[PDB]
């Protein structure tokens, strides 16, 4: 005879998966990511000292592990969708809450000219290259 109801609201109950990555780390570069979201290259530029591993990125996802915590259909179900036509083109920007304050980054993915393949680019909220060139594959 378990008919015992209990409705109440606690602000700390909603409030959870906080900010894990205290660290700042500041870095931009492009990644390479395959159809299921895992880490196929690592590019990052060549104007700052060298952050995390090349090959520690590799065979890990990249918002599924490097990005711990964007797991869910606000981010992931656009790149399902453009997967199953086989072209995701998304361009926004996403805030990262920090412990040291709030920091956000421009993020433009778009399917790969190879083909199976993806490229994300992650770099702060600021427009300074958009016309590239010198760019071809052997």
């Amino acid at each position: 005879m378990e008919h015992v109801a209990f409705g109440s609201e606690d602000i700390e109950n909603t409030l959870a998966k906080m900010d894990d990555g205290q660290l700042d780390g500041l870095a931009f570069g492009a990644i390479q990511l395959d159809g299921d979201g895992n880490i196929l290259q690592y590019n990052a530029a060549e104007g700052d000292i060298t952050g995390r591993d090349p090959k520690q990125v590799i065979g890990k996802n990249f918002f599924k592990d490097v990005a711990p915590g964007t797991d869910s259909p606000e981010f992931y179900g656009k790149f399902k969708e453009g997967v199953a036509s086989g072209n995701l083109n998304t361009m926004f920007e996403w805030m990262i809450p920090t412990s040291r304050g709030p920091t956000k980054v421009k993020v433009h993915m778009k399917k790969a000219l190879s083909g199976d393949s993806y490229w994300v680019f992650v770099k702060r909220v600021k427009l300074a290259a958009a016309l590239e060139h010198h760019h071809h594959h052997h």
